C-alpha cells in the first residue's frame, strides 16, 4: 500500500493589508495629511495628534459586521472628546475623506511583488484573503489594483465569518477545487492569518513579520517566519520537495 513522496502546494492565500499594500505606513500619512489640515487649515496645535491617535485606536476597537458613517463618527467623537463643543459632522468628514483618500493613493503593489505574483501564478493557484468589510477592502484592491493578479478574491465582511474561522479557509479551498492540505496562507497577522491557517489545517502558515521581533507570550505558532512576501517562492519550493508517507 503506502510509500514515500512529495505533495505539492496547490494554492497560496495572501494576506492584503501589511502583506502585498504598506497599509500601515498609507495609514500614517493620511493622519500626517490631517494633521497638515487641522493645524494649517483649523489652526490646531498638538491637539491634531491627539484627535488622530483617538481615532487610531476607535479605527482598532471596531468590530466585525455602513463604514463611511462609522468612521466618520470616529472623527467626530475624537474632535468634540478633545476640542469640545458640538458635534462639527464636516470637519470630521473632512479629516476622514481626507485620511481615505491619502491612504488609498498610497496603496500600491510594488514592482517586485508583481514580478513574484505573476511568476507564482504560473505554478499555484492564488488567491487574496482579507477580512473586513467589503467597502473598504475593495476600495484597496482598486487602489492598488491587484484584482488581475489572483485566481480569486475573498473579503471576510462578505462571509458568515472571517479569518480566523476555519469556514472561511475551507470556502477558499472549494473555489479552487482544493484541499487544506495543499494550500499555504501567508499573512502578517498572528491571531487571523495564522490561526486561521492552524485552524484549517493547511500544509503551511506563514507569517511576514518585517522587524523580526516575536512575541514573549503564548500564541499561535506559524510554520515559517520571513520579512517579506519575496521570500515566498524559496518557501514554496522547499514545501514541494518535503517528503511525506503516501
Ligand atoms: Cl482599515
Ligand atoms: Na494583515
Amino acid at each position: 500500500h503506502h510509500h514515500m513522496g512529495l505533495s505539492r502546494v496547490r494554492a497560496v492565500f495572501f494576506d492584503l493589508d501589511n502583506t502585498l499594500i504598506d497599509t500601515a505606513g498609507a495609514s500614517r500619512r493620511g493622519m500626517l495629511e490631517v494633521i497638515k489640515l487641522l493645524q494649517s487649515k483649523y489652526h490646531y496645535k498638538e491637539e491634531a495628534e491627539i484627535i488622530c491617535d483617538k481615532v487610531q485606536v476607535k479605527l482598532s476597537k471596531e468590530c466585525f459586521h455602513c463604514i463611511t458613517d462609522v468612521r466618520t463618527s470616529h472623527w467626530e467623537e475624537a474632535i468634540q472628546e478633545t476640542k469640545g463643543g458640538a458635534d462639527n459632522r464636516k470637519l470630521a468628514e473632512e479629516c476622514y475623506f481626507l485620511w481615505k483618500s491619502t491612504r488609498l493613493q498610497h496603496m500600491i503593489l510594488a514592482d517586485d511583488v508583481k514580478a513574484m505574483l505573476t511568476e507564482l501564478r504560473k505554478e499555484v493557484r492564488l488567491l487574496l484573503l482579507t477580512n473586513g468589510d467589503r467597502q473598504t477592502q475593495r476600495e484597496k484592491i482598486e487602489a492598488c489594483a491587484c484584482q488581475s493578479y489572483f485566481d480569486a478574491i475573498v473579503i471576510g465582511g462578505e462571509q458568515k465569518e472571517e479569518k480566523p474561522a476555519p469556514s472561511i479557509f475551507y470556502h477558499c479551498c472549494d473555489l479552487l477545487g482544493v484541499q487544506p492540505g495543499d494550500c499555504v496562507m501567508v499573512g502578517d497577522t498572528l491571531e487571523t492569518d495564522i490561526q486561521g491557517g492552524l485552524n484549517a489545517g493547511l500544509k503551511a502558515t506563514v507569517w511576514i513579520n518585517k522587524s523580526g521581533r516575536v512575541p514573549l507570550t503564548s500564541s499561535p505558532m506559524p510554520h515559517y517566519m520571513v520579512s517579506s512576501v519575496l521570500e515566498l517562492p524559496a518557501l514554496l519550493q522547499s514545501i514541494d520537495c518535503k517528503v511525506s508517507m503516501s
